[PDB]
Formats: structure tokens, sequence, C-alpha cells
């Protein structure tokens, strides 16, 4: 999809000459991290310093769209028909973190590509531990097909055994 793949190009473009970093999360995390798109994206997962949060409003009002709903972890943003899912990232000592995640979450190399170019995003482990939420909330067996294969295909790339352990990390966390 040229329209969403031009949308990410400009806003990160955008956020690039301010020098404010934003993180791809989500289904274009995976893709990203891949260098392969493997399904059409129903949104565009993006994490933002939270204490900038006006200059990630100014680029997506600059682009043409406005912020539409608040969620209780961020807020969602549309730029024409698309759909931008937005969560904030705080400093913690030498790195943004999302709240909660396993630390290193949002690096500032660039370690996915889309069209060609290198992009930030979120960490496979952010990216799984998301889906430790998920499963929290509806079982695995009972996800949309197109979650499930997005879930194995992280857990295949980033190791099973490493999925597992973290996993356990999760569980620990909330017993
Ligand atoms: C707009 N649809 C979103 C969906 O894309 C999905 O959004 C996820 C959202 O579920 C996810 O939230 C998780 O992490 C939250 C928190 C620990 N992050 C710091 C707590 C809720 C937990 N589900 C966020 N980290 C990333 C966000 N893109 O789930 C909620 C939703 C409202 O259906
Ligand atoms: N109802 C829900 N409750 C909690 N977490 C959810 C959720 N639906 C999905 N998630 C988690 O939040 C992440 C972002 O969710 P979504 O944007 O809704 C789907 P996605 O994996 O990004 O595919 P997409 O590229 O088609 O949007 C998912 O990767 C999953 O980890
Ligand atoms: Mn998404
Ligand atoms: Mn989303």
């Amino acid at each position: 999809d040229t329209t969403q793949v031009t949308l990410i190009h400009k806003i990160l473009a955008a956020a690039d000459e301010r020098n404010l970093p934003l993180w791809i999360g989500g289904g274009w995390a995976i893709d990203a991290r891949l260098g392969r798109v493997t399904r059409k994206h129903d949104d565009i997962d993006l994490t933002f310093p939270g204490e900038r949060r006006g200059e990630l409003e100014a680029i997506v009002e600059m682009l043409g769209g406005r912020v539409m709903e608040e969620l209780d972890y961020g807020f969602l943003a549309e730029i024409g028909d698309e759909l931008l899912d937005c969560e904030p990232a705080w400093w913690a000592d030498e790195a943004y973190e999302i709240a909660e995640a396993p630390q290193g979450s949002c690096p500032e190399a660039a370690e996915g590509v889309i069209a060609g170019r290198p992009v930030r995003c979120n960490s496979w482990e952010a990216i799984i531990w998301d889906y430790f939420y998920y499963a929290d909330e509806v079982p695995p067996v009972d996800w949309p097909t197109k979650h499930i294969e997005s879930y194995r295909l992280a857990c295949t790339s980033l190791g099973a055994e490493k999925v597992e352990v973290l996993r356990a990390a999760f569980r620990s966390r909330y017993a």
C-alpha cells in the first residue's frame, strides 16, 4: 500500500527535521525488522517521546490530519483515511522506554527498513510483550488469524526460546 508507505515516509521525514525520534510499532514494526511487507496493515502504530507530544500532534496537523480519540495508553489520529495509533515512551536513564516494557524498547539505532529506508522501530521484545498483554485480554487461539501469524512471525524472528523466557518474566511481573 503506497499510501501508507508514503505517509510513513512523510511523518518520519518531518520528525527527522526537528530531531524528533519516532518508533514504528506493531504490525509495521515486524515488517520493518523483516525488511519485507507481509500483509495489509490496518493502522500505523507509533511510539513518541511523551514530553514532546505536541510536536507529533503538530506534524499530524501539518500533514492535514487531526487527533481523533484519546485512549487509556495514548491517542489515535487520522490523516486522511489512515489511522495512527500513538503511545508515549518516557526518558529512562539513557533511552526512551515504553512504561513497563522490557529495557531497550525504543532503540536509538534505526533497526528496520521500510521501502529501502532505515527506520526506528520498537525492539522485538517490546513487540512481543504487547502480545502478552493481548493474551490476557483474549486467548491466542481466539485471535484473528492475521494476529496469530504476526505473533508467530515475530516469535520466529526473535527465537522461540527467547520468547518463552520473556513470557515467564511477564507472568512473574504480573502474577
Ligand atoms: C486502536 N486500537 C488499539 C489496538 O491497536 C491496540 O493498541 C495497542 C495497546 O493494546 C498496547 O497497550 C498495552 O500496553 C499498555 C501499557 C503497558 N504500555 C506502556 C497497557 C495496555 C496493553 N494492552 C499499546 N502498548 C500499543 C497499542 N498500539 O490495543 C488497543 C486498541 C484500542 O484496540
Ligand atoms: N484488543 C487488543 N487488546 C490488547 N492488545 C491488543 C489488541 N489488539 C491487538 N493488540 C496488540 O497491540 C498491537 C497493535 O495492535 P493492532 O494495531 O490493533 C494490530 P497489528 O499487529 O499492528 O496489525 P496491523 O498492522 O493490521 O494494525 C498488536 O501487535 C498486539 O500486540
Ligand atoms: Mn497496528
Ligand atoms: Mn494499533
